[PDB]
């Protein structure tokens, strides 16, 4: 049996073809809108401070000007060359957009003294690249304001490496964002962070080759940046009214706070002297996640809608040209608001329809079956594409959000582990062999919806069957090929490959400096996750912090093997006592300053029991970003 | 093969045998708690007005002092035999609680000159009997306010029977709520309402007897009423700062706002004049759902367990006694401060626990089998036993909270509807016989939870196959008997019942009143998911809603089957104009009016299309109730 990545079946090539036929002929269209305003193209190669590769467009060069391959679906294929068209943009004069050189894009207007900017890219490496391509065809100035749409990463990470953390700490640097900013970036990107980073992995597929065999894009955009920096620094400037209008170096922003939508805390902005309405991510041309796959918490499909009919309302009119940050500009009035509608339309079906259906009692994957396209006219428009979110999964993620992942029959509601689950239904077929043989017979019937749920049951129950890998990662890739999901090819692709090759080494969160901006509540919240439960138990313990420069009190309190805090008091009878300042935490949670050698410098003074700080820096785990996905543990 | 209720199988009886030696040995101290205060006793019926029963304590006799039989773990019967003790109850003069006349509390303060009132039960029934009970022993007097701890109907539904709608909205009678309970409660009990109510007749199961072998208590009650009126009326005032102070019929009453813990909209109350807490439904005496079974938004133990912290805090060291608005109080100020830092600890590890392993790379079930038990102390407290939440599901809440239902493995991206993956595997393990053989094989091994599995995916394959229902009934009837957790068993008892006798015919919300309550917006928010979008397209058209009454205009749109809503403006091109008043919608919407009579009347005014405004509502789906979930729909 082969570890080699096959080409396309009988069945999926003939699949792929039939698509052909239903993709309408409505085409070029979109290539005109992508291809506008184009000013200097960019298909080269971005790197780091040691030398590696963070993004490369050229690795996307087979997709350029060539028909679809039968390892792609012709509709995932179109939307990859789209993604192609990457570079320096002049939306309108004094407006300007970076696309393809991240998977987010940069809005910079010309402002009267210096620059105002929407969002600061995934990396810091991306920032500097992107505002490098832009000096190099306008005037240098210094930055003013910046402009965070969301609290997702792809938008507030590359920020240190374009503004200085002081000019915003001081306020000579305004930095705009949505209510919750802080506490939701944190959560999402930190508290489940190693999981959400490593499940991230598949989503992009970012350890996948760059071929009409494996990686081909990611739907908005072509993928994620690579051994890079994700940065993070805190805002200045809360808006919390539902709208803002605030004016910053000679520039009109209207804020739409679009909470709860595709982000917890995210915001369109509109801007009067251009008419150019910013609905950041919130339409993108291509449906969106409800529940992303690298995980978060469930997004609210009402609100979205609502928030995208607000907008068509309220500037519906007075919009000329609207622009994303992920993706091409939609061009003319009359095309922006029949866009809008399209997207609200969207949303708003996914609620609908699944309470409609989940009240009928249908259970979330009922659902995903019983509805199969977009309604009426939704279906033939190639911005409504599942291109990055699943209607699937979408339809699913209502269902979760409104009643649970328990469907309610009690034969689901204490479902085995993987492992378990796996070794029994191997048994009940037959075993080893008997199942391979039903695989076999799956893959030749082309079934590889069914192959791939028999193929897991036994890798789970025997990681080591080396047939069962291969088979199970062929049908993966079959799989991939088929969809028009961007995502679901890098998760099948991501799959395929470590089924096969095993799980490559690389840490996403390698580089990161996200920790510089946590307070030391948050960084607390972050021990306890760390905490090791079973061996914390026995050692109970209390334990003060007073950091003399913030001039903050936390208290916390370790007890039955659980850590909790109390921020803004202290406990009198507590076990120890940790004067410090936050810069000298900074540099014992990046391991630079050892335990000991602390207390002698003087930056760390103790109060109590000393030897209960070190027991209790002992009872920390530390997560490897590197665990299994497709096989079982470690 | 039969259909009768089985008796304890030798495994079943043996296992709940070794329960007896391993729970704690201090009983008493919790029925002296739950004893204390007693004024009057229940056991009594409480009837609606068609003299249908509604609720029946004497149901529960069986109970009543006698050792659990072999069906029924001995941990559950003890929790059981707790509530059962139920009447009116004093805590201190001018406080008393009205237990077990429905599955929650009501809480009576005697003012200067009349009633504050905490919670209305469930429906306007037993409310009112709750009133009754209470008068019967002390002076009669009105009711002043009312506070509605959270948006749960067992705490809301019965205000109508107690207070008067129209006193509310004059503002005679304050009402109390926590921010964004209109919101929360009618989106909870009304939009998901169908399959909330129909999942929530397993969750308490409701239609299964009361008795050894089948239903004997719900954890937190009970169960819940039957063949009663679910009523709502919205609050005049809403607390919307984290702690608020307030001053009525000369009561002190502090609020802290919990929103996101148990509910999405919740609060405590303190009484200062009296030194007692009430934590509502956040700190009940056993393990609280952060997922519940009828079907909701997940629930923050990070946030749940913080607000707890805060009590603690705040109150702990000025409360002589906690209440609660389920089971009984807690008596003594250091037994109330170990009894929230114990409450706190619990909800803290869940959330820690599952976010450290997930971290680690573990998928749901994997943390539901690897954390068998709370950790130290905690796992040695009758009040954080798992008889309303399971800690395995409380454990995969937080999975589905922080990442969602899906485990980040490829393979279980496109899972396969019931009755498909069913027949695929019953196929794959020699259909039918092969299976019923297998099935057989594991309830002789005691393997109740693998033949549940096994006969799910049969019942689907063939919902015909008697002997497939009968095992899988037999089966889940012994998980049932084993079960620690009431709503568990509730849910295998139901299951079991359905599997054998098919799903009688009950309407939960068959009396409900809680339309009234609806705004007009939440009314169209309604219709929207009514709506049938495959009839509804090639539809497409516009609608505005006057309302005179309410000075309220209303400009839905319904386009690509898809229905939509702006309140406050109008659009200029619609097909139709309504001009009306609440009432009018109101008869219409009940079905107390038809649609031509009304126009007729000159209670209904349009201007434009007349056919339109027919054709739009012969585009609304029927919910039935009553739909199947132990096998594939009718
Ligand atoms: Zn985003
Ligand atoms: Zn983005
Ligand atoms: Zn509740
Ligand atoms: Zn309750």
């Amino acid at each position: 049996e082969s570890l080699d990545s096959k080409p396309a079946s009988a069945i999926t090539a003939a699949k792929n073809a039939e698509v052909l036929k239903n993709l309408p002929f409505a085409d070029r269209e979109e290539f005109e809108a992508a291809k506008r305003g184009l000013i200097a193209p960019f298909s080269g190669q971005i790197k780091n401070a040691e030398g590696q590769v963070v993004w490369d467009m050229g690795a996307y060069q087979f997709l350029n000007d060539k028909d679809a391959a039968d390892t792609v679906n012709p509709s995932l294929w179109r939307q990859a060359q789209l993604n192609n068209i990457a570079g320096l943009f002049e939306v309108m004069p004094k407006l300007y957009q970076v696309r393809g050189l991240d998977p987010a894009n940069m809005t910079i207007i010309e402002g009267d003294s210096g620059l105002v900017l929407i969002d600061t890219l995934t990396t810091a490496e991306t920032a500097r690249a992107a505002l490098d391509l832009y000096f190099q065809h306008r005037p240098k100035k210094p930055i003013v304001a910046v402009v965070y749409s969301h609290s997702h990463i792809d938008h507030f990470g590359g920020a240190r490496g374009i503004i200085d953390e002081a000019d915003v700490k001081a306020g000579k640097v305004k930095v705009f964002a949505p209510s919750g900013f802080m506490e939701h970036a944190v959560s999402e990107n930190i508290l489940a962070g190693t999981a959400m980073a490593r499940r991230g992995q598949y989503q992009y597929g970012v350890m996948v080759p760059r071929g009409a065999q494996a990686q081909v894009d990611s739907g908005l955009g072509k993928t994620t940046a690579t051994n890079a920096t994700n940065t993070l620094v805190a805002p200045n400037v809360l808006i919390e009214k539902p709208y803002e209008r605030h004016t910053v170096d000679g520039v009109e922003l209207e804020f739409q706070l679009t909470l709860g939508s595709e982000a917890p805390s995210d915001m369109n902005i509109y801007l009067p002297q251009f008419k150019v309405l910013n609905t950041a991510d919130n339409a993108p041309p291509a449906m969106h996640n409800l529940l992303t796959p690298r995980g978060a918490e469930v997004r609210d499909a009402k609100a979205w809608a609502g928030y995208i009919d607000a907008s068509l309302e309220k500037y519906g009119d007075r919009t000329d040209v609207l622009i994303q940050q992920h993706n091409w500009p939609v061009w003319g009035g009359d095309k922006v608001r029949t866009y809008l509608a399209d997207q609200r339309d969207m949303y708003a079906f996914l609620n609908n329809r699944a309470l409609n259906l989940m009240n009928k009692g249908l259970t979330l994957h009922e659902i995903a079956a019983e509805v199969s396209k977009l309604p009426g006219e939704l279906d033939r428009k190639w911005y409504l594409r599942s291109y990055y979110g699943a209607l699937s999964t979408n339809l699913r993620a209502v269902y979760q959000r409104y009643l649970g992942f328990y469907d309610g029959n009690p034969a689901n509601l204490d479902p085995f582990p993987p492992v378990e689950a796996g070794k029994r239904y191997v048994e009940a077929m037959g075993g080893a062999d008997a199942v391979l043989k039903q695989m076999r017979a799956a893959i030749d019937k082309g079934d590889y919806r069914w192959a791939v749920q028999l193929g897991n049951h036994l890798v789970f129950a025997d990681p080591a069957n080396k047939d069962a890998r291969a088979l199970q990662a062929d049908a993966m890739e079959q799989l991939g090929y088929q969809t028009e999901n961007a995502l679901w090819r890098n998760m099948y692709m991501t799959g395929a490959m470590e089924l096969r090759h095993g799980v490559p080494t690389y840490d996403s969160r390698g580089k990161s400096e996200m920790g510089r901006a946590l307070t030391p509540d948050m960084f607390f919240d972050l021990l306890a996750i760390r905490l090791d439960t079973d061996k914390a138990v026995g050692h109970d313990m209390t334990l003060n912090w007073v950091f003399e420069d913030l001039k903050q009190d936390i208290a916390l309190t370790l007890r039955n093997g659980v850590l909790t805090q109390r921020v803004g008091s202290l406990n009198p009878k507590a076990d120890v006592t940790v004067k410090l300042t936050k810069p000298t935490l900074d540099q014992i949670a990046a391991r630079k300053l050892d335990l000991p050698t602390a207390i002698k410098q003087g930056t760390v003074k103790l109060d109590g029991d000393g030897k209960k700080l070190g027991e209790f820096f002992g009872l920390l785990d530390s997560f490897s970003p590197k665990f299994n996905i497709v096989e079982l543990e470690h």
